[PDB]
């Protein structure tokens, strides 16, 4: 029975073992069957093949009746004494065994036997491996070639994850697309910055390896960044996007070895966003470098064993408070991007404030749920990703955007405590020399921000050569006792004194402008 | 039925008891069979012997068909009154029993007894014990002989673990091999140092006893250390190389008493690497000597007490912030090696600085997913291991390289807080006698480095004992009250006064080197 069932529906089911050593049934959904919303043209996980359990008792009866008709017809034809015994006994045995196909225990045994016939090696680990295929509410979406192709028929691609948002080709003439484009234009005024941020957000669709980059851009108290954060999260869906807390980013005494389930996120996710926090927070490579680079990372499943999973999710962190970074590493400050919003929406916007507007409360939340709307936004992301692939060959670094990498480098010129000390205390005051192994200088530096800015555990080994990474060593030799005593400066306390010693888009901005843009 | 099945096809399946008292089925895969990629010619773990199920369903049925033919032929010949009863009853019984082989519970029973029949003692514990055999995507390598030998046919070696990348002989004329060799030459200029590093790193293939040593090298932010470390770790396979957190070093509080789970690693691994951390890290024998030695130790095991620790993995740690080592034991520093990277990549390479070159972002972003790169890297690694075996017979200590252990002894000269204090505040100023006792000098030094570098608690006995093991005891007598008071010096304060082969570099360097 199991062999006949496999020969009769072997093209609709696959069986494979999971990491827990139990068989799992998969069913290929078809139009015209009861199903959830948007799970068409793709496999679905089945705890028990119930519809197989009813098929084996409904459709197999036709074959059994055909067999009975065949044996009856052969009994009709006259023969020798074989019809007396052989055919009669065969018919009696067959009618005895006909009712077995209805039995519950018999059906369970047949299913357990067909488990082995329907087994397909290397199916669980190859599910959703292709990053160029994306599940969609009306089939699957392929972005292997331009233009993107929508599949709404049979295929052999092992796709299981999906989102419940239908896909339509990008049409600017739809009212919702026009509204969304106008809102995006109003939220971010700069043309090049808008194009850059849209291009960066477009990569959330992709789930493969990505360039190691972090989007950390400051915004106004009322910029509206969260609105988009929620819009993209809702469009992608739970299976591809999730919300993350900022606590992980500022690593505490705990690390990856400590049990945690939040770190198990990003496993297959294509998007992750950091929302507004309470105040400016301190962080410096506190699991930041390992969250930036696309290298393979371990997977500590709480208190369970340590697995290994690849990180391929885009990350965005926007807040109204600054972020304390205390480092001078070029590598660390090379995989980050910074932008400052210039719009602060007001409910009574006077004309004398061009860089702000009125607020439409029903917006940050309104429409978000509107199905229709959703569908649209997608189209926008698909079109923008296709444009990025056409122009810059998938390299977000290769893009040209004058307003970016200038504010970022200005921010890099800030958040550096050493230069404040240099051109606040020692620069322009070289007419003295009182240095004790730079140890007194280190203490003055440490207490300086301890009172001026913030406090923390202090070490002096890293600060011994940190002075050499500045302009303070312009006169720094060593005594006969070595000790590398600085050879001129003036420690300053209290007042003291200075002792001697672009283009605006014409009508449409989504056309990206020509190659210079 | 179980006995017949074992007799007729028992050369392909074995079973053994795991640590949980559960029978496990192992099947020896063969070419021409459905299978995962690159696991050929080696055993695989089977939760349920599906092949055995199909085999007993089909081939056994063929055997029953043969038996039915035989009994029918015997019935055909005429005989006495035995045919009318005996063979008829036998044929009826056999016909009734033939359908039993198609029942699920019957198959479960015959497999349950084949578990006893197929049981082979001492199979789980003997898996992967041979360190000269390495599971590869095309079979298994034989490195106990020179040169390396690859076998892709039947064998009796019990190998189950593997890596998923095929192996090819080392051909220096391949494009990827030339690219990798050029990159290695560019990363570190010194011939002797490069040969030493490659020789040490080639030992990750082997899993037996190795010389106890720890490798540390630092320098420019773009030393490319991560580029390599990651390549070696990924090419060698996850089953043989693992990523180790720096939290293993710098033991404090819990140490090895509270539940620890990171210690279960290095069990069968052959390579362990430490990546770049946030800043400088302090450590001194803090569960470090137990990792250095290749002996047997014990500690917490996930959620258990302990089973056994026999580590064999190579250990490498590189960073951009100097490690803090405060010890004077000769044995602690014997098992240590230090190096300094003198190449810092720059995206604006001026000709005036030869110790710098232009970065390639794709060199680290891509070129890792390419299988050809991994094949070239096995080629390089096995070639280097063969060279090491041919030259120095496996003795990594006996290899000669002047710059190495020289940078190490230079580092050992530094990173010693005692000598800095001694020839910073007391030496060259002996023309005075103000020393209460050892306690005052110990305190002066303690709050000296506390501000000089970092703060910490200390034991006065250690600081009193180290005084004799210094250069300040040249004038140190004791009063009638003993106390070993220093007999003259001036504890200074404030500032005050005293009052290259052209080609074939990768093949060999001469014996003098
Ligand atoms: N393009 C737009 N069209 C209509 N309303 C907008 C637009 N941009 C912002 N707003 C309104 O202004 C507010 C954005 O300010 P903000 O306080 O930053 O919101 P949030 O932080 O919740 O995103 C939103 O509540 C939204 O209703
Ligand atoms: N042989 C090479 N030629 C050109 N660029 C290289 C080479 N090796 C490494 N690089 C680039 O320079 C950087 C080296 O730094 P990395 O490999 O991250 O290690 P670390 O940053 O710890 O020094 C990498 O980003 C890599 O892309
Ligand atoms: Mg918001
Ligand atoms: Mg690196």
């Amino acid at each position: 029975i199991a062999k006949v069932i496999y020969a009769m529906m072997g093209n609709k089911f696959v069986v494979d073992v999971d990491s827990n050593g139990k068989y799992v049934w998969f069913e290929f959904v078809l139009p015209g069957q009861p199903m959830n919303q948007g799970e068409i043209w793709k496999w679905r996980k089945e705890v028990n093949p119930d519809e197989l359990h009813i098929y084996i008792s409904e459709n197999f009866s036709r074959v059994m009746d055909r067999i009975t008709e065949h044996i009856k017809y052969h009994l009709s034809q006259p023969h020798e004494s074989n019809i007396l015994n052989y055919y009669k006994k065969l018919l009696k045995a067959f009618e005895r065994s006909k009712s077995k196909i209805f039995n519950d225990s018999f059906k369970k045994g047949v299913i357990r036997q067909a488990e082995f016939l329907f087994r397909q090696r290397s199916f669980i680990q190859t599910l959703d491996t292709n990053p160029h295929l994306l599940g969609v509410g009306n089939g699957v979406l392929s972005i292997e070639t331009i233009p993107a192709k929508l599949i709404n028929h049979f295929h052999e691609h092992p796709i299981h994850q999906y989102t419940h948002i239908c896909y339509v080709p990008f049409n600017p003439e739809n009212p919702w697309t026009k509204l969304l484009l106008n809102a995006l234009q109003d939220i971010i005024p700069e043309l090049d910055a808008r194009l850059w941020i849209m291009f960066y957000l477009s990569t959330a669709i992709f789930r493969g390896l990505k360039e190691a980059l972090m989007l950390l851009w400051l915004g106004g108290g009322c910029n509206g960044k969260t609105f988009l954060m929620r819009l993209v999260a809702m469009v992608l869906g739970d299976h591809y996007a999730s919300k993350l807390n900022i606590s992980l980013l500022t690593s505490c005494r705990e690390t990856a070895e400590k049990p945690n389930s939040a770190f198990m996120r990003l496993k297959g996710r294509g998007y992750g966003y950091f929302e507004e926090t309470n105040k400016s927070e301190v962080l410096n490579t506190s699991r930041l470098k390992e969250m930036v680079n696309p290298g393979d990372v371990t997977a500590r499943e709480l208190n369970q064993k340590q697995e290994s999973f690849q990180m391929t999710a885009t990350m965005v962190a926007a807040s109204n408070y600054n972020f304390i970074i205390d480092t001078t590493d070029h590598g660390t400050w090379r995989r980050l991007r910074h932008y400052r919003s210039k719009v602060k929406f007001c409910h009574n916007p006077d004309p004398s404030n061009p860089y702000e507007k009125k607020e439409d409360p029903r917006f940050i939340h309104e429409y978000i749920m509107d199905p229709d709307c959703q569908n649209a936004f997608f189209s926008i992301l698909v079109y923008f990703w296709e444009k990025l692939q056409k122009e810059y060959n998938g390299q977000i670094k290769k893009v040209f955007c004058p307003t970016i990498e200038s504010e970022t480098e200005a921010y890099r010129k800030s958040q550096d405590t050493l230069h404040r000390f240099i051109t606040e205390r020692v620069v322009e005051s070289p007419s003295a020399e009182t240095v004790y192994n730079l140890s007194e200088v280190v203490t003055a530096y440490a207490e300086w921000y301890n009172t001026n800015i913030n406090v923390k555990r202090h070490i002096a080994l890293e600060l011994s050569q940190e002075l050499e990474n500045s302009v303070l060593e312009k006169y720094l030799q060593w005594s006969p006792n070595k000790t590398r005593i600085l050879k001129g400066c003036r420690i300053l306390h209290k007042f003291e004194t200075l002792q001697p010693g672009i283009c605006e888009p014409k009508n449409k901005w989504w056309e990206w402008s020509p190659n210079p843009s």
